[PDB]
C-alpha cells in the first residue's frame, strides 16, 4: 500500500540519524552500462577480470537473495541491463557488514558499485561488487509492467513509463531521430533555421482559436502563434531565400487522438520554388526518412490498436495525387460549379451532407462544407500509401497563389497518412493586390508583400503525427513526453 | 511619398491589362548568385562565355544611368552581389523593345534573367542578359546603404534591415551558428534533445512572474513556462541520464536591453555529475565556441556602445571563481553571520546598502538583500574575462543541493560576461525531504506536486545548467541590446 512509502521515509531518517548520507553529492564512475556491455560481452563463461576495478552506476530493477551469501540484482542504465553478483567472498568487510548493507537495497534504488566485471558460470554478463553505496532511494513501490499497461500514469508520470516500458524510450528516441533527420535534411539543402516570435498581436498563418495572454509591462493582450507562416514569409522578403523553423505552435481547439493544444510544427519557405517542387520534396523526404529508420520503404501500422490486425504502408515514390473538388464531384455525381460561396452550390453541398447525414459544420460556410465533404469522401481513400489532396479552391486557401490554368483553385497540396493530414504546402500568394483581406492577417505582413515577395513555395509539417505513424501509435499523447491532461 | 507607391500600383495594373503577368508562378533558375560568383570569379577581364546560357535571379539594388545601348544594374541574392550588364547587341528582340523592357525596372524589383556570364574589362563579374522578366515588384522606395539607423524600423521591419544592412544578416547567421554549435556540442557527448510543455498549471524552475492564459474547451487556466528545469529533472528520474532542450521560455517582467519577455534558453541535465563537472563544461564550451567563431579566444566588445572604445574579452580558460558571501564580506569589511534571515544579519545588510547609497528591495527579504549586494559589489568585478559567482546561500537557491562542506551554501555557479549573467548551474537537490516546498513567503517564488512526487522515485546525483542563448549571441555579435539578436522583438505599437 502506502505504508511502504512511510517506512522508506523512516528508513531515510534512520540513516541520517546514524551518520550516513543517503544522497551523496558525487560518485565518479569509470564506465556506463552500455559501454560495459560492449566492452565485456565477448568474455568467456565463468571468466573474471578481478584485476579490473570499475565504478558503475544504475537503477536496481529486481532483487533476489539466494541463500544469504549470494545476492543477485538487475542494474539498468540508458535502456540497457546487466546483472550484479554480490558475493560475500568479494566484499570489503571493513566498510560494512555484508548482509546488513545488501538487505537495505530495494527495487528502484539508484546505487554506485565498485567491483570487477565477469560472467556467471551460465554466461550472464555481470558486475561483481566489492562495495555498493546507495545514491538515491526510490521511496515508492516501483510498479512492474502491470499497472502501466493502459492508465493515465504513463501520461501523468512519464518517468515511470520510461523506466518500466522498454517501448516508450525507443518511441521518444525515434522522435528525436526524426527531428534530427529533418533538420539535417533542410540544412543539407542550404536552408537557414530561425526563431520567430510565439507571442504576437495577431494570430495568422491558419485559422483556429488562439490563446490569449497579457503582457504586464507593455499593458497589452498578445496571442500565442497558431503558425509560423507570416513572419517566415517576411524573412523571404528580407532575402533569406531558404528559411525554416521547428517549434511549438498553439491552437485553442479540441483535444482528441490527433490534436494537442500545443504541438510541434515545421514550416520552411523556399524562394523560386512552386508546388511541383513541393511535391518532389515531400516524396523525397518521407521516403528517405522512412528508409533512414527502417532500412526499407514499407512499414507496418496498427491503425486500430495492437488488438487489431495491422496494415502495411508503402512509402515508395511517387504518391497518388487527387484533386479535391473534382474527386468530390466524381464520388457524389454532383457538379459544384463556381462560385463555391454561391447559395446554389452551398445548397447542393448541404443536400449531400443531408443525404448521407454527415456532420453539419458549425458555421455552414462553403470553405467548411468543402472540408467536411473531403473528410468523408477522399481523406480515407488510400490507406496502403500516402497520397496528396491537391488543387484546393481559393476560398479554402487565402494565402495560396491562384492555380495558373484552373480558375478558382490554388496550387495547394496536403499529404495524408492513414486518413490523417501530416502536411500542408502550396505555391505562395505573393501579389499584395490579390490578398484582398489586407484592406486574421497583419498589416505588417501586407506591407512587406508590397516590398516584393519572390515566387515562393512553402510547406508545413506536423511532426507529432509523423512520429505516431513511424512509432506505431494511435494517439498523439503517446509521442509527447508530457501531454496536457485534466487534473 | 504615397505618390511613389501609387505609381507602382497603377503600373502593376497597367501591365496586367496589357497581358504581361508581373507575378509569374514559376521561374526555373540554373544557378544561385553565390554559386555564380564562385564558379566564374577567376575569368580574365573581358571574358564572354556567350554560349553558356544560364537562368539567374535576384533583387535589383542599384539602377545606373541609362547609356541608351548599355544598362547597368546591381543584382543581389543570399547577401552577395553581381553586376547586370544589359547590352543592346545581346538583347533578344523577339520578346519586346529593348528600352521599354528595361525602363520599367525599378530598384528593389526581383527579376529573372536569361543570359551568359562574363567580366567587364575593368574586373567586374557581370551577367549579360538576353531577356529580363519581372518576377515580383517592390512598390515602395527602399532606404539607401547608410540610411536605416532609425532602428524602430529595423525592429518592426526586419526585412528592410536584412536587405540594406550587411551586418544584420551576419548577426543572425552567427546566432544560428551558435545554436548549431551548442546542439552538436551536447549531441557529441551523448546528450538527448527533448521537448517539454510550454503550458503548465504551475510555473516553477525560477523566480519570475508568469504569463497566464486559458484553454477554452478544457476550461482551465494555464501558465507559460518560465524555465525547463522541473520536467527535465523528471526525465532524469525516467532514466534519460543526459537530456536537454533548446527553446523559448516566458517571463512576464520588464523589457530593457538584456531582457525580452520571451527569450531562448537551453537547459541540460547530467546524471552523476556535479558542480565541478559543470564548471569545466562551461569553460570547455565557451572557449571552444568563441574559438570556433573567431579563430581566437579574445574578442572585442563595445560594452559602452559603438561611440566608445571597446574592450577585449579573453575566453581563455580557466575563468576566476568568486564566492558571493565571502567577497561581499571582503569588499564591505563586514562579516554576515548565519542564519542570513537573522534579524541582526538583516540589520547590518540593510545598513551596508544604505552606507553605499543603494536601492532597497521592495520586499526586504534576506535573499533579495544578498541579491542587491551581489550586483553592486561583485557582478562587475571582472570585465576583461568571463567569471563565476559561486557557492550561493541556500536561501537564494531553493533547488540547488546544499554545499557538502560549507553549511548554509549551495554548489551553485553563475557565469557573468561584462556584468550580465549568461549561465546558471548547480548540483541538483535530489533529496525530496530537503525540498522544503514538498512538505512560501506571502510573489515571484516557487512548488509542483508532480515534480515533488517524481523526486520520491529517486533522482540520481545530477548537475544541471542553463544558458541564456540571446545574451551569449549579443556578446559574440557585438550588440548592446537583446533586440539586435531577436529577428522580431516584442514591441509596443
Ligand atoms: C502545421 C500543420 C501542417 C499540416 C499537418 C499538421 C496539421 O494537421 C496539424 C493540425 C492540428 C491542430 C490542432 O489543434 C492540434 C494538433 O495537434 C494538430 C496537428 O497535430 O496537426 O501540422
Ligand atoms: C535561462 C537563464 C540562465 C542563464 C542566464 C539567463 C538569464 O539571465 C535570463 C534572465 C532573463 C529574464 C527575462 O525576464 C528576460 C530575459 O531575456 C532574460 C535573459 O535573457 O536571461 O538565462
Ligand atoms: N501555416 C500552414 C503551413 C504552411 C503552408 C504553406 N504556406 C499550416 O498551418 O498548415
Ligand atoms: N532553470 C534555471 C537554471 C538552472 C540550471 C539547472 N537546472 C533558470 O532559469 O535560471
Amino acid at each position: 500500500p502506502r505504508l511502504y512509502f512511510e517506512n522508506r521515509s523512516k528508513f531515510i531518517q534512520d540513516q541520517k540519524d546514524k551518520g550516513i548520507n543517503p544522497y551523496p553529492h558525487k560518485f565518479e564512475r569509470t564506465i556506463s552500462i552500455p559501454e560495459f556491455i560492449e566492452k565485456y560481452k565477448d568474455l568467456g563463461n565463468g571468466e573474471h577480470l578481478e584485476d579490473t576495478i570499475l565504478n558503475i552506476t544504475g537503477r536496481i530493477m529486481r532483487v533476489s537473495a539466494s541463500g544469504q551469501k549470494l545476492r543477485f540484482f538487475d542494474l539498468v542504465g540508458d535502456g540497457e541491463k546487466i546483472q550484479v553478483l554480490a558475493n560475500y567472498s568479494f566484499h570489503n568487510h571493513e566498510k560494512g557488514n555484508f548482509a546488513e548493507c545488501y538487505d537495505k537495497i530495494r527495487r528502484g534504488d539508484i546505487v554506485g558499485i565498485v567491483g570487477f566485471p565477469g560472467k556467471s558460470k551460465k554466461g550472464e554478463l555481470s558486475i561483481f561488487p566489492k562495495e555498493t553505496i546507495l545514491l538515491s532511494a526510490c521511496l515508492h513501490m516501483l510498479p512492474m509492467k502491470y499497472g502501466l499497461k493502459d492508465t493515465e500514469i504513463r501520461y501523468r508520470q512519464r518517468y515511470l513509463d520510461l523506466l518500466i516500458n522498454e517501448s516508450s524510450r525507443h518511441t521518444f528516441v525515434t522522435r528525436t531521430k526524426i527531428i534530427n533527420f529533418l533538420r539535417n535534411f533542410l540544412n543539407e539543402r542550404g536552408f537557414f533555421e530561425v526563431e520567430t516570435p510565439m507571442m504576437n498581436l495577431i494570430a495568422g498563418g491558419a485559422n483556429a482559436r488562439p490563446f490569449i495572454t497579457h503582457h504586464n509591462d507593455l499593458d497589452l493582450d498578445l496571442y500565442l502563434r497558431i503558425a509560423t507562416e507570416l513572419p517566415l514569409k517576411m524573412l523571404i522578403v528580407g532575402g533569406i531565400d531558404k528559411v525554416y523553423e521547428i517549434g511549438k505552435v498553439f491552437r485553442n481547439e479540441g483535444i482528441d487522438n490527433t490534436h494537442n493544444p500545443e504541438f510541434t510544427s515545421c514550416e520552411f519557405y523556399w524562394a523560386y520554388a512552386d508546388y511541383n517542387d513541393l511535391i518532389k520534396w515531400s516524396e523525397d523526404f518521407f521516403s528517405q526518412l522512412v528508409y533512414h529508420l527502417f532500412g526499407t520503404y514499407k512499414i507496418s501500422y496498427n491503425k486500430d490498436g495492437p488488438e487489431n490486425q495491422p496494415i502495411e504502408i508503402d512509402f515508395t515514390p511517387p504518391y497518388p495525387k487527387v484533386s479535391i473538388v473534382e474527386e468530390i464531384e466524381k464520388v457524389t455525381n454532383t457538379i459544384l460549379e463556381q462560385p463555391f460561396d454561391s447559395n446554389e452550390t452551398i445548397e447542393k453541398m448541404i443536400n449531400i451532407i443531408k443525404e448521407h447525414k454527415i456532420e453539419l459544420p458549425n458555421p455552414p460556410t462553403a470553405a467548411k462544407l468543402l472540408d467536411q465533404l473531403a473528410s468523408h469522401f477522399i481523406e480515407n481513400k488510400y490507406n496502403d500509401k500516402p497520397f496528396f489532396i491537391v488543387e484546393h479552391p481559393q476560398i479554402m486557401s487565402p494565402l495560396a497563389k491562384y492555380h495558373r490554368t484552373k480558375p478558382g483553385l490554388t496550387e495547394r497540396l496536403e499529404m495524408f497518412i492513414c486518413g490523417k493530414e501530416v502536411l500542408n504546402a502550396y505555391t505562395e500568394l505573393n501579389d499584395p493586390f490579390k490578398q484582398k483581406e489586407c484592406f486574421q492577417l497583419d498589416s505588417a505582413f501586407c506591407t512587406s508583400l508590397e516590398y516584393g515577395l519572390p515566387p515562393t513555395g512553402g510547406l508545413g509539417l506536423g511532426i507529432d503525427r509523423i512520429t505516431m505513424f513511424l512509432t506505431n501509435k494511435n494517439s498523439i499523447k503517446d509521442v509527447i513526453l508530457f501531454p496536457t491532461m485534466r487534473p
